[PDB]
């Protein structure tokens, strides 16, 4: 992607 900053909060959850 040419936007990002965050790659989710869901990745906190494994």
């Amino acid at each position: 992607g040419r936007k990002r900053r965050q790659a989710s909060m869901t990745e906190f959850y494994h």
